[PDB]
């Protein structure tokens, strides 16, 4: 009863190798990001509103604007990022050369 | 009953190698970020509002603006970041050469 | 019953190697950041408002602006960051050469 | 029942090596940052407001502006950071050469 | 029942090595920072306001501005930081050469 | 039941080595900083205001500005910090050469 | 039940070595700083205001400005800090050479 | 939109009369009793247990006894309560005699 | 929108009369009692337990006894309460005799 | 929007009359009693326990006895309470005799 | 928006009359009693325990006895309370005789 | 928006009359009593214990007895209280006789 | 917005009359009593204990007895209180006889 | 916004009359008593203990007995209090006879 990602559970010998997120001449934007997160036997409440109550004995109008989580206005621009000749962006996980 | 990521649980021999987030000539922006986080047997409340109450015996209007979590205005710009010739951005996880 | 990330639990021999976040000619911005955080058997309350109450016997209008967590105005700009020839940005995790 | 990150729990021999956050010609900004933090059997309250009460027997308007945590105005700029030829930014975790 | 980061719990032999935060020609700014912090069996209250009360028998308007934690105005600028030729910024964790 | 960071708990032999925060030609600014802090079985109150009370039998307006913790105005600038040729900034954790 | 950082608890032989905060041609500023602090079985109150009371039988306006902890105006500037050729800033933790 | 019991809502003339719970030579017992109760726009939690958690890495048995509300042992006895001759127990709601 | 019990809402003339709980030679017992109670726009928590946690790395048994509200042992006895001749217990709500 | 019990809301003329709890030769007992109680816009916590935590690294048994509200041992006895002849217990709400 | 019990809200003429709790030859006992109580816009905590924590690295047993509110041992006895002939216990609310 | 008990809010003419708690030959006992109490905009904590902590590195047993509010031992006895002939206990609220 | 008990708020003419607690041949006992109490905009702490801490590195047993409020031992006895013939205990609220 | 008990707020004419606590042949006892008390905008701490701390490096047992408020031993006895014939105990609130 094992839960895992990117690995080995029961092996006499093992190798885990990785190369991630190599960037050259890049423009990036993000509102909310979650990377490498584990939840085990826990509660979680994010961007939550419980109760809304609007009561009036006499009035003209009543309105309500309620929101849990909101993301607006994400922009990314890139112009002429790479111009040099012979630019190289390489990523390798595992190189094995034995004699 | 093991929970894990990027590793080995039961192995006589093992190797864990990684190279991450190599950046050259980059522009990045973020509102909220979470990396390498573990929750075990815990509570969590982030960006939460519990109760909203609006009561009036006599009035003209009533409005409410309620929000848990809000992110606005994220921008990234890059211009002519790389111009030199022969620029190299390399990432490797594990190099094994034995004799 | 072990919870872990980037490691080995039960192994006769083991090696853990990593190289992370190598930056050259970069511009970065962030509102909130969390890296390498562990929660075990704990409470947590961040950006929280419990109760909202608005009561009036006689009035004209009533409005409310309530927010738990807010992030605004994140910007990053990069211009001509790299111009020298033969610039190198390298990251390696583990190099093994034995005789 | 062990909780850990970047390490070994039960191993006859082990090695933990890391090289992190190597920066050259960089501009960085942040509002709030948390790195290498452990919570065990503890409470935590950050940016919290408990109760809001607005009561009037007679009035014209009533408004409220309430916020738990707020971050505004984060900016980073970089210009011509690197111009020298043959600039090198290298990061290595573990180098093993034995005879 | 051990909780740890960047280390070994039960091993006959072990080595822990690290090189962190090597900076050259960098400009950095931060509002609030937390590094290498442990909480065990403790309370914590940071940027908190408990109660808000606004009562009037007769008035015209009533407003309230309440905030727990606020960060504003973080800026970083870098210009022509590196110009010398053959600049090197290197970081290594562990070098092992034995005869 | 041991809680620790950057160390070994139960090992016949062990070595802990580190080199941190090597800076050359850098400009840094911070509002609040916490490094290497331990809390065990303790209370903590920082930037806290308990109660707010505003009562008037007759008035025109009433407003309140309340804040727990505030940080404003953090700036860092760097210009032509490094110009000499062959500048080196090196950091190493552990060098082992035995005969 | 041991709580520690940067050390060994139960080991026949051990070595703890560190080199930290080596600076050359740097400009730094900070509002509040805490380094190497331990709290055990203690209370702590910093930047706290308990009660706010504003009462008037008859008036025109009433306002209040209350703050627990405030930091403003932190600036750092560096210009042409390093110009000599062959400048070296090195940091090492442990060098072991035995015969 | 009227909700009521034992009464009149819209009537030019009305009469409400009642005689309740007339007891003679009686024995009564009760565990929990609720009489004449109104709930309007409210929450209510009585005899509630939220969460049950039983976790063991190694053990022999584990059992749990959980209960929300429990009533036990209610008894009533009456013997020869009434022996006098001509005992009367009368109840009347409304007697109207007009001339 | 009126909520009521034992009364009149909109009537030119009205009468409310009642006679309740007339007791003679009685024995009564009760554990918990609620009479004439109104809840409007309120919370309520009575006899509540929130969380139960039982964790063991190694043990033999573990048991738990949890209860919200408990009532035990209610008894009432009556013997020869009434023996006099011509005992009267009368209850009337409203007697109207007009000339 | 009126909430009431035993009364009149909108009536030109009205009468409210009551006679309650007339007792003769009675024995009564109670654990907890609530009579004539109003809750409006309020919180309430009675007989509550929040958290239960039982943790052991090594042990033999562990048990817990937790209770919110408990009532035990209520008894009432009556013997030969009334023996006189011609005993009267009368209750009337309203007697109206006009000429 | 009126909340009331045993009364009149809007009436040209009104009368409120009551006679309560007339006792003769009675024995009464009570643990806790609440009569004529009003809660408006208030908090309330009665018989409450917040947190329970039991932690042991090595032990044999651990038990806990926790209780919020407890009532035990309520008894009432009456014997031959009334023996005189022609005893009267009368209660009247309102007597109106006009000429 | 009026909250009241046993009274009139808006009436040209009104009368409030009451006769309460007339006792003859009675025996009464009580642990805790509350009569005629008003709470408005206030806090209240009665019989409360906040935190329980039991920690041991090595021990044999550990137990805890915690209680918020406790009432024990309430008794009332009455014997031959009334023996005289023609005893009268009368209670009246309002007697109106006009000419 | 008026809160009151046993009275009139807005009436051209009014009368408030009461007769309470008339006792003859009575025995009474009480542990704690509260009569005619008003709380407005105030705090209140009665019978409260905040923190409990029990820590031992090595021991055999540890126990704790903690209590907020405790009442024990309340008794009342009455014997042959009334024996004279023609004893009268009368209570009246308001007698109105006009010519 | 008036808070009151046993009175009139806004009335052209008014009368407040009361007769309370008339006792004949009575025995009474009480531990703590509060009558006619008003709290407005004040703090209050009665029978409170803040912190409990028990720490031992090596010991055999440790126990603690802590109590906030305690009442014990309240007794009342009455015997043959009234024996004279024609004893009268009368209480009246208001007698109005006009010509």
């Amino acid at each position: 009863m094992d839960v895992f990602m990117k690995g080995l559970s029961k092996a006499k010998e093992g190798v885990v190798a990785a190369a991630e997120k190599t960037k050259q001449g890049v423009a990036e934007a993000a509102g909310k990001t979650k990377e490498g997160v584990l939840y085990v036997g826990s509660k979680t409440k994010e961007g939550v509103v419980h109760g809304v109550a609007t009561v009036a004995e006499k009035t003209k109008e009543q309105v309500t604007n309620v929101g849990g989580a909101v993301v607006t206005g994400v922009t990314a621009v890139a112009q002429k990022t790479v111009e040099g000749a012979g630019s190289i962006a390489a990523a390798t996980g595992f190189v094995k050369k034995d004699q």
